[PDB]
């Protein structure tokens, strides 16, 4: 007999993601089925998707050391049936206003900043990277939300120490390559490139940062198939170039610039779902058929 979902206080929605109060020191964070391209969420879920992360977002959770906001099980009886698989109980923070944003490789908002100013957030960078260049060290890119349906602004280390404090900075800057650095290592092993990242953290009780966040989803993440990495022209999207490829194809009789985009085909959507489950499956070395769900 788990409790309804309409028993919980929805308190915040995002593009493809919903939170709701459980109590007063407890939330239960949700991954709906939707996805987002060219910046629309569009008309046509992807079925499990919501499942599929919860199910990467945990197992990263778990690969990594650092403190984090799960609060309990996947299949903690606070979890409504509408929601199992898709829903975790987590701790309420004091959010700390970054996005943290670490790249391993040089792609969309970075390269456009490297390439009118040749820094990004602060890093002057060598000369002649291009698209998909490699960064080695990974860079800390943090950014901060702008007005609903606005990108996120991309901003130096000094906004981030006006934000947060000067030592509390520093900790979110190492803290961000780190988890990184380890999280991309490991799924390079398995035959994928977290390319780039986007965490938030939040601070307990006791003054600890804690990461409070989905994390390395291919919605935070850019997932690229490492067997075709070529430098220099644009990587598919492991998870998401089905989609692209159709809505900007002649089949679907939309213009990418002039602007809601028309529904999916259902296969598309089926494809996808398969993209998910293998990039998951891969990652994890777990398989999807045994994650919970309704
Ligand atoms: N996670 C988390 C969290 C926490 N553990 N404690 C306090 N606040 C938050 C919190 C508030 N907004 N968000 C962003 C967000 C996430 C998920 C769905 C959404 F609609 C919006 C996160």
């Amino acid at each position: 007999m788990r409790p309804s979902l309409s028993d919980y206080q929805h308190v915040a929605s995002g593009k493809v993601r919903e939170l709701y109060r459980v109590d007063d020191e407890h939330l239960l964070f949700v991954a709906t089925d939707r996805i987002s391209a060219f910046d629309f969420v569009l008309d046509t879920p992807i079925p499990d998707k919501g499942r599929i992360l919860t199910a990467m977002s945990v197992f990263f959770f778990g690969l990594l050391t650092v403190p984090n906001h799960l609060a309990g099980p996947p299949d903690d009886p606070r979890i409504p049936e509408e929601v199992l698989g898709r829903a975790l109980l987590v701790r309420r923070l004091d959010m700390l206003p970054v996005e943290c944003v670490a790249r391993g490789y040089l792609t969309g908002s970075g390269l456009l900043d490297y390439q009118r100013t040749g820094a990004v957030c602060g890093h002057v960078l060598p000369q002649g990277l291009g698209e998909a260049s490699r960064l080695d060290p990974p860079l800390f890119t943090p950014a901060t939300k702008a007005d609903i349906g606005e990108h996120d602004m991309n901003v130096d280390f000094a906004a981030v120490v006006g934000l947060v404090g000067a030592v509390r900075a520093n900790q979110l800057r190492d803290e961000t390559i780190k988890i990184y650095t380890r999280a991309a290592a490991h799924a390079l092993h398995k035959g994928i490139i977290l390319a780039d990242t986007k965490f938030e953290f939040g601070v307990d009780i006791e003054g600890n940062l804690v990461l409070a966040d989905e994390v390395f989803t291919p919605d935070s993440s850019r997932y690229w198939d490492a067997a075709h990495y070529q430098p220099g022209v644009v990587q598919d999207s492991f998870d998401k170039q089905f989609v692209r490829n159709w809505l900007t194809g002649p089949e679907s009789g939309w213009d990418r610039a002039s602007t809601p985009p028309p529904p999916l085909p259902d296969e598309v959507a089926v494809a996808t779902r398969e993209r998910y489950i293998e990039a998951y499956e891969r990652i994890s070395g777990l398989s999807f058929s045994d994650w919970i769900g309704p």
